[PDB]
């Protein structure tokens, strides 16, 4: 099974854009993706940046996370993101989204070994 780690990378990196350039954004991408597959994922947020870059938070500012878990940490830096969120108008399988581009500081949850991300928690 795919493993968190590898599911991180699938529902979060995007390395390929550096920005959202269109509404349609995340439309296209939560398709691409399968995360609307079985349902309409509510929300989540793509990250603009090298994976090196987002995997070395594992190694910064350390937070709790929003649920108490303290194995949290938060980027130094502000980040590329795109945060996807469904539309009044979703409804499965025609899954539809808000495309909302920013830089911000983004949290994750981070385990293993190597320790790397394995849960987003949040942009800040």
């Amino acid at each position: 099974k795919e493993t968190a780690a590898a599911k991180f990378e699938r529902q979060h990196m995007d390395s390929s854009t550096s920005a959202a350039s269109s509404s349609n954004y995340c439309n296209q991408m939560m398709k691409s993706r399968n995360l609307t597959k079985d349902r309409c994922k509510p929300v989540n947020t793509f990250v603009h940046e090298s994976l090196a870059d987002v995997q070395a938070v594992c190694s910064q500012k350390n937070v709790a996370c929003k649920n108490g878990q303290t194995n949290c940490y938060q980027s130094y830096s502000t980040m590329s993101i795109t945060d996807c969120r469904e539309t009044g108008s979703s409804k499965y399988p025609n899954c539809a989204y808000k495309t909302t581009q920013a830089n911000k500081h983004i949290i994750v949850a981070c385990e293993g070994n190597p320790y790397v991300p394995v849960h987003f928690d949040a942009s800040v």
